């Protein structure tokens, strides 16, 4: 029954092909796992120190607390304040590398990279404080790099990628609790101190430690993709399509795969110079595809159809007619090194910290970036070639998808509405009850939980009550792969209130038809789009984020860098599920902060529910009290 | 059997004490511990996502692999990455909080600090290159703190703390293999982000990573150590004692307690200036203990004596007259702030990102210096108040201890014998063997092993056969505890040749008498000054560290901190022993790394042995080894 694994049919089968193949997969790898540790699982163990490993027996006898004295308290929250540090290390990891592909080019040293929005450069400059009347370009782009770098270390402010994007009024909050960032990096080094043996040892200590390293990783998101916004361009609507279906047995299939798309923008482009050298091969042409977060980046920016996300993404391979894997870091299975030798993929690393045994490695550099993508892509070609008269298993099954729905987008859509006041008609349909709130969906799919199902089952239930939906990463992912981004889904998913306004919307920008039933706003990084938007509304109101009928949810959610996001939503003052069981149930003081006493902290707070149908009723409920607070009906 | 958990008749005292009392200790919570959990003790499991945990069985059937795919191989390095990582962190965030202090010293914002040591402050700034003729003391400072501040993040260098503290070749060969850190909190970071979910995954990359995390470490360590010489003095001879009968029931007992001495080192001073209102409340005065390292820095620096060290800090507690317990960070016990209500006790917390449930805390700043210690020990006096009449048991038992051996104090030590070439003299003998090599003893005590016994029982053995022993921070407290600092115990624990040179450096410093049999080289961070003496040798003899018959013994290693400094230990050059296990034995391609092949990367490894006898065995043979590769008997 591959139902139970994921409710995607494209993925269900490519189980039944790998089953028949003998290709162990995720679902097999979590199936040989169980029954997984109960330690684990509530976060009752430790292993900072080598007088462990300790644990703690949720409930009964001894042990109660750990070797050196520390408590479950102690314990669930030093584990979760590194969970955030590391989430904080790979967003903001990215934002630095973009940081420094930025300095090459406008010092010259790589010129395949460029300012593409200097509408969005300025404006970031504006936002730093950085002058531009009278500068080339290229000084206020160093200048901007030059902040983006030092926002990652103390200095004499705090960082600016924090309290440059918020209102005052929750920097003001914010600050009052200690929980601006002194520097990014800093913070994550602070956390790592903080929670090795003999140090913090007080759980509301350890928490806000973890809060502020939550908005030190909200900056790497926000600095992410400011970056990437000017080198490669911001987003706006684009119409493509999602699923296995978009491979093609007669072209070179090309996924690029990871986070940072610094080297897969280059190879989308350069995939097309080679369409005859792909042709005299004997294929169509060159066809890139993603997977996860490069795959939204060139999605957004450049409608490359999308494949697959996170859990399923080796179900790509097992069509046999996947060529080349294109690896940048971050989300990416190990296993698809292994699982390339049965399936004729070539997998291709190419960041010096992110390598895979038994993958090929390219040195990526940005000076070689043009020849870098070349080498790549005639390895994919040569993998091409090696399947003339192989059949192959590709599931007939895509959708239709629109997407690329920036901050910048969504406002002048909405300006098409009120030209010089264009949060106003969302704002107007909020109070007329016609959208009842917003839900951001965020984060990865998790292998517990069948894929895309709390996704989807959350999704439907909020747009049926008039929820304005967003989405980024895999939630992004999922609902794009279930219809949730085709227009032609408006009438059945979408209630009354929000079908009028995704019509009024939509007829305003000529399109004859809505915006899609959900707004995709990007990559993982890109959820710092969101916070620009919901930060917007709250300074054109004149009131805080918390006093907001907006929410997220992390309905599936995986990695280190999901719990840091939801951790900084919580933090900027929203209501936030998640959908998965994070490693706080062994310490009922520590959930009790995270979902209930951070409200007098932030006005934020954990839902911590994995029931789908349950979770988007407290969704509701939150949204719902947040309009009575506002004195709106509800 | 309190012989099973400790060598030290003091603490074996003490635990007769707290058991007949009901008081928990270490030792209790441990035995409560058993069995400990395999999978942890050997590596084999992962918590890097929410879909873990996961686990890989070290033998037998599945799982054999981890859910994503991460292998043994993998999880095992993952792992290892993150206990440096976070070591690293430890030692950094001291130094940077001292580059902070000296900072604010010299820009006139907190006059309780100053400029105590003008040599090693322009020393310093020779060996980083900032210009010293013309300018003012302050100014020279001011350049060497934002260097120190600098080397947390990427600039135009690399981590000057590591290039210029290490010989050119040495610093070339780490350079060939991409070893030199960026940064500190730069490595730390990047470390986070490689371990995270879906990153790197291959052993060799991985380790590498931790190996240039490990010099930013040994960055972190000597910066500290330059730093904190220049606020508080480099240390010199002293004497003193140590273990706790050091304790004065008819004084008001004061242990400092940490690794930072920033405020400690000022209750120093401060407790002599209360004496009078110490009398008042009917003491005799003020007496000032030390535990760990802060307990370190105030021996080296000022004679203070040592009443414990770490698996046995709880032990000065239950002698009922320790009347304050001053808390920076790290290596402290989370346990003293229950006991403390059991035992009379005041323990104050004193560092904003280390707090304990419990214990109250005092919001130390250097501005106020002063007043906070004042408002500490007047607590402390009031708790001798209240324990007026209570019985009290300290073991009266303590050893006399010679210390304050930085390197500059050796180097000298070693000019009374050759004025213009101090290093000679140690040079000359150990060509003509009377001394065989040189081994450096750090690192913690572990409640695995019986405290104390693996430092002794391999200090013997190495003593015996004319090794010249060094030792830093819970090494030296064992050595110190039985004796290895009093020079009346030359005869004894030394072999012929040992003695012979003990016994001319020391009459030519006019002792009438012998050196100590142990050099004690100061606190964890201090662990830099073997390296400063180590490459002082390497440059007089135009060889490499890795060509020096030199070891270092972490023999009963514990802490974050001491994988860190055996991992730069094994980068700089040495053979290093570890004499408890780290989680790397279920991924023997790992253990082959760390113990055999590393040796062709840096020249370096690990030597796993928790028999301390075999350990011995197996120290000499390296040292003779390396002894043979000079050409000279052995
Ligand atoms: S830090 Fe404390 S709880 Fe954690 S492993 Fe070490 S002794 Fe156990
Ligand atoms: S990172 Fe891989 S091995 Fe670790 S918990 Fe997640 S799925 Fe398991
Ligand atoms: S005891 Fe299983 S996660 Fe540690
Ligand atoms: S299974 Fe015990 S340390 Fe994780
Ligand atoms: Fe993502
Ligand atoms: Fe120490």
């Amino acid at each position: 029954r591959q139902n139970l694994k994921s409710t995607d049919r494209a993925v269900q089968q490519m189980l039944d092909k790998a089953k028949r193949e003998g290709i162990q997969t995720v679902w097999d790898r979590y199936e040989a796992m169980k029954p997984q540790c109960g330690f684990g699982e509530t976060g009752l163990c430790c292993r900072h120190c080598l007088q462990g490993p300790c644990r703690i027996n949720p409930f009964g006898d001894e042990p109660k607390v750990g070797i050196c004295g520390a408590t479950a308290e102690v314990i669930v929250a030093r584990g979760l304040d590194r969970s955030i540090a590391a989430g904080a290390a790979g967003h903001s990891g990215h934002a630095k590398h973009l940081a420094h592909t930025l300095k090459k080019a406008v010092q010259g040293k790589a010129a395949s990279y460029m300012i593409k929005d200097r509408t969005k450069l300025h404006s970031i400059a504006k936002r730093l404080g950085i002058p531009t009347e009278g500068q080339k370009d290229e000084d206020i782009a160093l200048e901007v790099a030059k902040a983006a770098l030092a926002d990652f270390h103390e200095k004499d402010t705090p960082v600016l990628w924090v309290t440059t994007v918020l209102p005052p009024s929750r920097v003001k909050v914010l600050s009052a609790h200690g929980l601006i960032p002194a520097g990014i990096d800093h913070e994550i080094a602070e956390i790592m101190h903080r929670t090795s043996m003999g140090c913090d040892a007080d759980a509301q200590n350890l928490l806000l430690g973890g809060l502020r390293c939550s908005l030190a990783d909200l900056a790497g998101c926000y600095m992410g993709t400011d970056l990437a916004d000017i080198l490669f361009g911001t987003p706006a609507p684009v119409v493509t399509e999602s699923n296995l279906g978009v491979l093609k047995a007669d072209a070179v299939n090309v996924a690029v795969h990871g986070h940072n798309p610094v080297l897969s923008d280059i190879i989308v482009s350069v995939s097309k110079e080679m369409e005859n050298e792909a042709r005299a091969a004997g294929a169509t042409g060159i066809n890139v595809v993603g997977i996860c977060c490069t795959g939204n980046e060139v999605l957004m920016r450049h409608g490359i159809p999308a494949c697959t996300h996170s859990v399923s993404q080796e179900m790509a391979m097992i069509t046999g007619a996947l060529d080349a894997m294109i690896l940048d870091y971050q989300c990416i299975q190990p296993s698809v090194a292994t699982i390339a030798e049965c399936t004729g993929t070539t997998v291709i690393t190419t960041m010096e910290m992110s390598k895979i045994t038994g993958a090929t490695h390219v040195n990526f550099a940005e000076e070689a970036a043009v020849e870098n993508a070349k080498q790549i892509l005639r390895l994919a070609i040569d993998t091409f070639k090696r399947r003339k008269g192989k059949p192959v298993e590709i599931p007939n099954i895509k959708t239709k998808v629109v997407a690329g729905f920036s901050t910048e987008a969504i406002i002048n859509a909405l300006s098409k509405l009120n030209a010089n006041d264009p949060l106003k008609p969302l704002i107007d349909n909020v109070v007329n009850g016609n959208i009842r709130g917003v839900c951001l969906f965020a984060g990865c799919n998790n292998v517990k939980v069948p894929q895309d199902q709390n996704f989807t089952t959350i999704a439907r239930k909020l747009l049926k009550q008039n929820v304005l939906v967003v989405a980024t990463g895999c939630g992004a992912g999922a609902l794009m792969r279930h219809g949730f981004m085709d227009p032609a889904n408006v009438d059945e998913l979408c209630g009354d209130g929000l079908k009028a306004v995704l019509t009024a919307i939509g007829e305003a920008n000529g399109l004859g038809g809505p915006l899609p039933p959900v707004l995709h706003m990007g990559s993982c990084v890109d959820n710092s789009r969101a916070v620009a938007l919901v930060a917007a509304l709250a300074n054109r109101l004149g009131v805080d984020l918390d006093r907001l009928p907006v929410v997220a949810s992390a309905a599936e959610a995986m990695h280190e860098k999901a719990v840091a996001i939801g951790t900084w939503a919580v933090t900027i003052g929203l209501p936030t599920h998640i959908g998965v069981l994070p490693p706080i149930t062994g310490s009922l003081p520590v959930t009790q902060i995270l979902t209930s006493s951070v409200k007098d902290i932030t006005g934020g707070y954990f839902i911590v529910e994995l029931d789908p149908e349950t979770a988007a009723d407290k969704l509701l409920a939150a949204i719902n009290e947040r309009r009575a607070g506002l004195g709106l009906p509800w």
